[PDB]
């Protein structure tokens, strides 16, 4: 409906210029005949999901690559994508004048927009917020008389979310994350730095802390908000480090292990609160398969854990098929889930780069490389920062799919907003990744899914500087004749019988 | 010989305090007895006791059994680098402080270094950028020469530090980028590799620098015992990559050893330098190797795989030593550089860092139980801000030099690197050491050439284990390693 308005930061390719009376947008989607499909695609030149379509053919001669479907060849089901509503990312939506905010929660949860359907909430303070709180700050309450969600939750990140929700074409499933829980339960009284529960599982201490989980479910249960599930401590390994310096809370596996068998698991069960699924890790992917292993080979602890959160920050150096792939061979059962990424925290890098195309394709790339490996679904970090990548309360300051100019009450639209979207919007809950095979080794990434209803879904990414001429067949409708240009992403659909 | 003066900065620990006039420094019991060195996170600085070998040992219990039979990698050495923001700290200090800091590493009285690493021009721990060849398109490297760095501030010290050793010293020297005008992208620093490919005039006048640098410091009556291919060669592969780098993907390094930088050494004055491949991340193991070892060109000119250890990761070794080792064991594997932290994102130094000494030696257990033949720390000092450095990379150090007070201060990082380094010589074995049951502790036991058993056990937990080491041949050790300690126990097995 409304083209991207195009802003060049000088950096490798363009921002969507947003503001209060203006936003690109999409159609509702068209049906397109059996026998044709549909091509969404975004290039480093400039091009922001434009549509285009064309035939499939019966038939197809040539030497050039060809990628085959393999419908038959079912993986896992898609859960979906989003990101996390931070006390940063609320604060700086609402800065926003009312009609600019609505046309940013739109883009993102909207069907006019990329359709998100997960949004990722930390249980407090964090990295991005701009003060450092817990639910239970009143030192020694075990009994959480003074639990109570401050104005960061009531006033920005509730509203806001209730806000999504309402926008949302698909069901939006929530994911909550503690970061730190409050200092008096923990063995260095901080919310920072090395430092886990004190005692052992099954205590005082790791008994207050799981209820206090029942006590942040309840408290958002209160301002009709549900949650689909819960992490049990984000980065927990974190919490293992001597100066850490982001709230955080240490669990080896062994603890972590225990601490679900003794304390969270029982108390959720046991709780209004028992259908909210409990996803175990919620960090680095090298910690894999050792951390599944030591967790779900105890059945006390296996049997409260549905699924394993991974962050993406050291992929470059743990291969996804020793980690990923081996930890789905050792437990199928149990589902994989990207919850948490975001680009500009590396010592040298800067926060914002204003259309970096770069940094969207490190977006679809590891989307990609995740769906290969059994992925169920990927979470990006802040939803929203400003031109500084902030605020922050400890100058961490990174980049975001949505950068929010308060000044100019304008939202720029980066090409990681793009590259998600290039899934987030044509890949709903409840899609299953198919096979796809390759006629000769190439420079392209791609993945095939089928929609629930039948039809077909290819996402395919060049990150090389050359088009690359390519085939998609699909052994029931036929040849789809097309090119993957450089530095381009493209999404594929098409009805199937 | 000088017992540690303590001091707190607020941290787990003390340092120990040196200055122009004093420094904390050192002095084999007969058969029957054994020497313990002791340090704790309480204060102790690698202090010495002595205690008899039972005959008998009645108990339930923590047993550790000596293998003595069980035989695995000889080892090389233990060391540090002479970066230009070390030379630059230790010259800071006036002569007599100079000297206690050189004879604090490579003295006896010291730890007994005998590995320094030396950078091939500059660094992220140097003041400016530069090579030894910046003068442009200069193929013949007729303007090939050493800057002041290496003249006035590395080549002297290192003369200093093997002066002060008894045990030889082994030189590693290593390039983080090669001149400018051989890159794709004309920068120190950025993605970038050598112009073209393998064989042809940029390939060839690289392999020819590696010759001239040597010839260089030979002319300083410097030999070195190896160099590596590339310091972290993943590094010019990173878009933006803030510092002097290199790039080559693991076939780039493989062709370029085997039609440049093999051939070139081998045909040279140089020929028994060996060459250290990897020289980056163990996390890029077994797949590096696997790309270069695979070619028979390149394996015939690589003597060893060099890895890197940062140690905030915590990953298991079986999956990167234990699988290299699994697929090349003729191929040897060594730590070339480690420090504290996770390499891309920002650290300070802790002064007095129990937690940090730790992890040293824990790392440095994990490397001889998974065949690693030796380990070489980052920066030998650092101010105490972790520099300098021109891209404030900042990184914690062993010892820490405070120019306005004419001091130095001796981590707990010094102290766990000397608990290896003072008491396994070059040459020396590890050996078997099985536990009798599931334990707490990081244990570690080598044969000293002489044949004599050492034995370190780190203790990271809060509490006392009590432990027997058995010898077959001695009898019994009975002891308690307590919490948050370093051990080093020494004997002789006849
Ligand atoms: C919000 O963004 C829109 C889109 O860029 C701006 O609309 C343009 O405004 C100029 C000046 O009035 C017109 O000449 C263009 O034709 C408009 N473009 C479109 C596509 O309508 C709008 O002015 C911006 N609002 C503010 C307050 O900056
Ligand atoms: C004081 O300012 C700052 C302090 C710290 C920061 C800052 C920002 N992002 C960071 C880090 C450290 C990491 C890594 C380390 C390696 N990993 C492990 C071992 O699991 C993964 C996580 N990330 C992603 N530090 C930024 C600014
Ligand atoms: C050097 O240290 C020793 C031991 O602590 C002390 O006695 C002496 O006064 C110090 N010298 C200077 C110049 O500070
Ligand atoms: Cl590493």
């Amino acid at each position: 409906a409304r083209p991207c308005i195009p802003k060049s930061f000088g950096y490798s390719s363009v921002v969507c210029v947003c503001n209060a009376t203006y936003c690109d947008s999409f159609d509702p989607p068209t049906f397109p005949a059996l026998g044709t499909f549909s091509r969404y695609e975004s290039t480093r030149s400039g091009r922001r999901m434009e549509l285009s379509m064309g035939p499939i053919q019966a038939n197809h001669t040539g030497t050039g690559l060809l990628l085959t479907l393999q419908p038959e060849q079912k993986f896992q089901k898609v859960k979906g994508f989003g990101g996390a509503m931070t006390d940063a990312a609320a604060l700086n939506i609402l800065a926003l004048s009312p009609p600019a905010q609505n046309l940013l929660l739109k883009s993102y949860f909207s069907e006019e927009g990329i359709g998100y359907n997960i949004i990722r909430v930390p249980m407090a303070s964090c990295d991005f917020s701009i003060r450092t709180y817990t639910y239970a700050d009143t030192p020694d309450d075990f009994q959480l008389h003074n639990f109570s969600l401050p104005e960061e939750d009531t006033k920005l990140k509730i509203p806001l979310i209730h806000r999504a929700l309402q926008l949302a074409q698909r069901p939006v499933s929530l994911l909550a994350s503690p970061w730190t829980s409050p200092t008096w339960l923990k063995t260095n009284g901080a919310v920072n730095g090395k430092g886990s529960l004190k005692g052992q599982p099954g205590d005082i201490y790791h008994q207050t802390w799981a209820r206090y989980f029942v006590k942040f479910l309840d408290a958002y249960a209160e301002h009709k908000l549900q949650f689909w599930a819960v992490t049990a401590e984000n980065e927990p390994s974190a919490g293992l480090l001597s100066g850490y310096p982001f709230q955080c809370l240490g669990f080896t596996p062994e603890h972590q292990r225990d601490f679900i068998a003794r304390d969270l698991g029982p108390t959720l069960a046991n709780s209004t609160h028992h259908n909210v699924r409990l996803l175990m890790l919620d960090d680095q992917r090298l910690l894999l398969p050792h951390w599944a292993k030591v967790v779900l080979t105890d059945p006390e602890a296996a049997k409260y854990v549905h699924g394993i959160a991974v962050h993406w920050y050291l992929d470059f150096l743990a291969p996804a098929k020793a980690t990923l792939g081996e930890t789905h061979r050792l437990f199928p059962n149990t589902m994989l889930f990207a919850s948490e990424a975001c680009v500009g925290s590396k010592f040298w890098e800067q926060s914002v780069r204003l259309g970096s195309w770069d940094r969207g394709m490190q977006y679809s790339h590891s989307i990609i490389t995740n769906l290969l490996y059994h992925v169920v679904g990927w979470t990006d970090w802040n939803l929203a920062l400003n031109p500084e990548g902030g605020p922050n309360w400890v100058r961490n300051f990174v980049d975001s799919p949505i950068i929010v100019d308060i000044t100019k009450d304008t939202f720029y639209k980066q090409p990681m907003f793009y590259h998600l979207g290039h899934f987030s919007k044509f890949i709903p809950e409840g899609s299953q990744r198919v096979g796809l095979v390759a006629s000769q080794k190439n420079d392209l990434d791609a993945v095939a899914l089928m929609h629930p209803d039948g039809s077909a879904v290819v996402v395919v990414l060049n990150r090389s500087s050359k088009d690359v001429p390519l085939t998609i067949k699909d052994p029931a409708v036929g040849f789809l004749e097309t090119i993957s240009p450089g530095y381009s992403i493209h999404t594929y659909l098409w009805h199937r019988q």
